[PDB]
């Protein structure tokens, strides 16, 4: 009767008033949880851009550094090379003065 | 009880109202906290990938420099031992001049 639909209607109003009580705390919860996203997205974007910083950093700085000891290895291997040169050219105009001179004693003694 | 139970049905279909435009703004927040989620994985999958291009470029520029590091010093030590080799031919045939000179001088 008019008791028991006055019941069931208010038994309603409070299961829904009590039900909206948790989606409005869901709701607050779901945008904390996306705003702890983006704030973690802000670090992930950091850390990308020091990759980056890195990939040029480190493809521009040993090309010139290996450069520079490639460059330092000849100039050691000229010196050794110079040094071997003077000793080469000294050793071939010292033997070219005695061989001429070898050739002068032996045709002396065969024609005596 | 005539416009108290109408006065309570309307209330009802108020707060149905107002939990059907919440379950709407929970399907917003939770399109866009997927949307998020996929968007991490796209960076967490950017990090790796760049990651990974920190060990092919060291590892590739550690290995074409050991090839010319070997190469080189083969060439210098091919040179180098080319020249050990020329000089001692000449001391030798210096000293072995020098000797039958010597000889020679004596004969004569």
């Amino acid at each position: 009767g008019h008791d028991r639909e006055v019941q069931g209607l208010q038994v309603k109003v409070t299961k829904l008033k009590q039900e909206r009580i948790l989606d409005a705390q869901r709701l607050e919860e779901f945008f904390t949880k996306n705003q702890q996203l983006r704030e973690q997205q802000k670090v992930l974007h950091e850390t990308i851009k020091v990759l980056e910083d890195r990939l040029r950093a480190g493809l521009a700085d040993r090309a010139a550094v290996t450069e520079e000891h490639m460059r330092k290895k000849q100039q050691e291997f000229e010196n050794i090379r110079q040094q071997n040169l003077k000793l080469i050219t000294e050793l071939m105009n010292e033997r070219n003065t005695l061989q001429e001179e070898n050739k002068k004693l032996s045709e002396q003694l065969q024609q005596k």
